[PDB]
C-alpha cells in the first residue's frame, strides 16, 4: 500500500481527520493540501495547495483523503481525486467500530468513539463523526455528514449531502432525503422531504 | 462453559448481537433461532425454530434472547431459564462495564455503551449502541435503554420499561414500569407506571 | 512517580474516578478521603477526612484527584491541594480518547468513553463525563462540568465553573459564559451570558 497520506483540507475537520490518520499508526507521512494555509498544522506539514492533487502527486505514492466539511465541496475533490486514479482509503479511527457486515464507501470517514452496525451501507465520502451512532441496517447515501453524538436508529435512511447535526436523532425506519439540514439536537420522529431544514423535538422545518 | 451460543431472533436487532457475540471470539458457533427466515443470516447459520428449544442441550449451547420487544423477549427469556439454559451477560468489547456494576442474565451491553460504578441490572436488559447509564442506576427486569441514550447517576426504570433513541435523564430520577419514552425525551421529573412520555421535557403525549 | 492516589470524595462521583484510576494500573493503592463517609467505598478505603490533605498526607507519597462534582468546592479542593504542594494528574480513562494536541489542566478528569479532539484547551479541574464529547479547539475553562452524553461542536467556549448538563449540545463557534447552568438536553445554539441557567431546545433561559 501507498506509505504517505496527504488530507485535503488544513481546517479544524483536516486536524481531525489527520489525527485519525496519524492514530492508525500505518502511515510513513501524512500531509496536509490546502489552499490557504501554508508552514506546518499541528505538526502536519502543508506541501501545498489542492492544485498537488492535479499536477505533482502520484496516485503510486499518495493515499488521498477529503478533509473538507462541506458536502457539496467533499463531493468535488473527492470525485476530482478518484478520476485522477488516486485511492481514497476509507478512514476507520482505532477508537471507533465499524460493524464488519457494513460496507462503506471510498473517502468516507469514521471518527473516534463512532459506531457503524450491521448490515448499514454508506455510499463514497460519508462523514460520521465524533461518537456518532449509525444502527443496524441503515443507507447513508453519498457524501452525507452525521455530525458528533448524533444517533440514528435501525433501518434510518439518509439521502446524498444531508447533514444530521450534533446531537441529533433519529426513531427507527425513518427516512431522510438529499440536500435535508436537521439541526443540532433535532429529533427526528418522521420522514424528512428533500432539501428541507428541521429542528426542534420533534424536527420541524425552521 | 459452554463452546455454542444460540440467538433467539435473527432480525436486525438479532444480527448486532450475532455481531456482538462474535466480536468476543469466544465461541466455536453461533447460530440464530428463527421462526420466520431459512438458511443463514448474516454468515450465521439459522438452524430452526424457537422449538428447537426438544433438541437443545443446555451442555452444548448458551443462549441469548435477542428480541427488541420487551414483552416477548420476557417470554422467551423465562422459557429457556426454566428449560434449565445459561443466559450469558453478552458485553461487546467496545462497550465499558464498571467492575461493581451488576447485570442480570441475558442482558446484552452494545457496542460504546457505558454502565458505570454500583449500577444493578436485572434479567434481559438491553443497554443499546453507544447509551449510557451511570453510577448507582437501578434498571429493572427487560428494561432496554435505546442507541445513546444517557442516564444520569441514580436513575432508576422500571420492569419492561423502554427508553428512546438519544433520550436522557437528570439525576435522581424514577421512571415507572412499562413506561415508553420516545426519541430524544429529555427526562427532568418522575414518570409514572404504564405512561408514554415525549419531548424536551418530557411530557405525556 | 507516586504509587499512590487520594481520591477526594466519596460519593457516586468519587466511586467513578476512583474506578478509573483504578483501570490506570499505575497506582498501588488508591484511597478515599471523605468528610463523612467512613470504612470502605467498593473496596477503596476511606481513610480520613479532607483534613488528612493539611494534616497528614505527603506530596512526595500520594497523588491528589478532587473528585466533587460541585464545580465551586472542587475549585475550593483543588487550588488548596495545589498550595500544599500536591500533584494533581490528569487522570484520562483508557476508555476515552484524548487527543495528542489537546491541552488538560491539573486535576481535570476524562471519563470512559469521553473525546477530546485536536486543538482542544481545557483548563484546571474539568470534568468531562462520561461519553461526553469536546470536539476540536474547543475552550473549556477552569471547573468546568460537561455531564454525560453532552456533546460540543467545534470551537465551543465554555466560562469558568460552568456546567452542561446530561445530553445537552452546541452548535459550532458558541460561546458560553461563565456560572452557566444549561441543563441536561439544552440544546445550545446560541451564545450565553455569565450566570444564566438555560434548558430545552433550543435551549432559553428558564
Ligand atoms: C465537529 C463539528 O462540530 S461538526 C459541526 C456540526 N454542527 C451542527 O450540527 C450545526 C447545526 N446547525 C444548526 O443547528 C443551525 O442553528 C441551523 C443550520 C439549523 C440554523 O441555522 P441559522 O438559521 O443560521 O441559525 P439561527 O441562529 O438563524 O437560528 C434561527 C432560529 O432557529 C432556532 N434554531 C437554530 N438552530 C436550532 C437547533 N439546532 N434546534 C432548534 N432550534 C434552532 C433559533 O433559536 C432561532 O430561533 P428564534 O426565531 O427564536 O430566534
Ligand atoms: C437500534 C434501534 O433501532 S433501537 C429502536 C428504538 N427506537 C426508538 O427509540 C423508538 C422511539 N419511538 C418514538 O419516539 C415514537 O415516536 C413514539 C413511540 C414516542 C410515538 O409513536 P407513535 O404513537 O407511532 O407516534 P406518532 O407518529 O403517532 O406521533 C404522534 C405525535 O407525537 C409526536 N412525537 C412522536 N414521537 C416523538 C418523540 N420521540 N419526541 C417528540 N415528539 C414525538 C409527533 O411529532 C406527533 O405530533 P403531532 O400530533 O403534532 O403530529
Ligand atoms: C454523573 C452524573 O449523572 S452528572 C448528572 C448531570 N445531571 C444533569 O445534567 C442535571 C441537569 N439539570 C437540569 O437539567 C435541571 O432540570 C435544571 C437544573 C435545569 C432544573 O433546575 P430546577 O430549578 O430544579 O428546575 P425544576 O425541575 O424545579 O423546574 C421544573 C420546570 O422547569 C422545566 N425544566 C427543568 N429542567 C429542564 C430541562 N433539563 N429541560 C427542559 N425543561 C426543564 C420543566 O418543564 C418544569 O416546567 P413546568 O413544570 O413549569 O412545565
Ligand atoms: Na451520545
Amino acid at each position: 500500500g501507498n506509505r504517505k497520506l496527504a488530507v485535503i483540507g488544513a481546517g479544524g475537520h483536516g486536524k481531525v481527520v489527520a489525527e485519525l490518520a496519524a492514530a492508525l499508526g500505518t502511515y510513513g507521512e501524512i500531509v496536509f493540501l490546502d489552499d490557504r494555509t501554508q508552514g506546518s498544522v499541528n505538526g502536519f506539514p502543508v506541501i501545498g495547495t489542492t492544485l498537488l492533487l492535479e499536477n505533482s502527486l502520484s496516485p503510486e505514492q499518495f493515499d488521498i483523503t477529503v478533509a473538507v466539511g462541506n458536502n457539496r465541496i467533499r463531493r468535488q475533490i473527492t470525485e476530482n481525486a478518484a478520476a485522477l486514479g488516486f485511492k481514497l482509503p476509507v478512514l476507520i479511527h482505532p477508537d471507533a467500530t465499524v460493524s464488519p457486515s457494513a460496507i462503506i464507501g471510498q473517502g468516507s470517514v469514521v471518527m473516534a468513539k463512532a459506531v457503524v452496525q450491521a448490515g448499514s451501507v454508506l455510499k463514497d465520502g460519508v462523514i460520521v463523526n465524533t461518537a456518532a451512532t449509525v444502527d443496524h441496517d441503515c443507507l447513508l447515501d453519498a457524501f452525507v455528514h452525521i455530525s458528533p453524538g448524533a444517533h440514528l436508529s435501525g433501518n434510518t435512511r439518509i439521502g446524498e449531502e444531508s447533514r444530521i447535526g450534533t446531537g441529533a436523532c433519529s426513531r427507527q425506519q425513518t427516512t431522510v432525503g438529499s440536500g435535508v439540514t436537521a439541526g443540532a439536537g433535532a429529533v427526528i420522529v418522521c420522514d424528512i422531504p428533500d432539501g428541507m431544514t428541521v429542528a426542534g423535538n420533534p424536527a420541524k422545518p425552521l
